């Protein structure tokens, strides 16, 4: 199956400027505990992002040109990003904002953090039909010494 995961703030904005300005340690940890051991498709201006390779996940790059570094796996399609997992129980999409509202209709799954915070950004999730998707979990955090905002854990699975 096909899952995406993404942290949202207000409006369902996730970056600026090629950048995430928040800085959740606890959410950056449920990333982590949900990817690791499975691949990871992502679009090549969130690899930019991000910077380097993830360890303990296949990285799978989306791009139309050559790929530019042999520590990851690159792609120029979806289809092709889908084949490079191999037989997988679950693939995870982890965006960008393009990379996202293409595998959205083809996913089962999707991991979504709100962050209780207002950010002026430039990239946005996608404006999915809520009537699709049933909550079956979902678990709220007031902000602490460490984490600066409220923020909310769902998963939603397609009905
Ligand atoms: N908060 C979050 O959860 C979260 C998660 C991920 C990213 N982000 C943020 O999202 C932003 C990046 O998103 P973005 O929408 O600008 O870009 P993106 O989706 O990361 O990357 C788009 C690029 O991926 C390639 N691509 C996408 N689909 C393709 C396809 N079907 N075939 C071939 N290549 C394909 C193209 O690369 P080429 O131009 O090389 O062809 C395209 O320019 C950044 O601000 C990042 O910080 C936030
Ligand atoms: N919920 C969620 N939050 C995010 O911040 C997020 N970010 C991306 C894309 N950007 C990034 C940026 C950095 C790291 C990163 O450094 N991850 C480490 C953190 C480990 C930790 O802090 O415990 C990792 O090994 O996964 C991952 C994704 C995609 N989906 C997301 N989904
Ligand atoms: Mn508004
Ligand atoms: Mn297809
Ligand atoms: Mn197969
Ligand atoms: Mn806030
Ligand atoms: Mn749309």
């Amino acid at each position: 199956m096909i899952s995406l995961i993404a942290a949202l703030a207000v409006d369902r904005v996730i970056g600026m400027e090629n950048a995430m300005p928040w800085n959740l340690p606890a959410d950056l940890a449920w990333f982590k505990r949900n990817t690791l051991n499975k691949p990871v498709i992502m679009g090549r201006h969130t690899w930019e992002s991000i910077g380097r390779p993830l360890p303990g996940r296949k990285n799978i790059i989306l791009s139309s040109q050559p790929g530019t570094d042999d520590r990851v796996t690159w792609v120029k399609s979806v289809d092709e990003a889908i084949a490079a997992c191999g037989d997988v129980p679950e693939i995870m999409v982890i965006g960008g904002g393009r990379v996202y509202e293409q595998f959205l209709p083809k996913a089962q799954k999707l991991y979504l953090t709100h962050i209780d915070a207002e950010v002026e950004g430039d990239t946005h999730f996608p404006d999915y039909e809520p009537d699709d998707w049933e909550s079956v979990f979902s678990e709220f955090h007031d902000a602490d010494a460490q984490n600066s905002h409220s923020y909310c854990f769902e998963i939603l699975e397609r009905r």
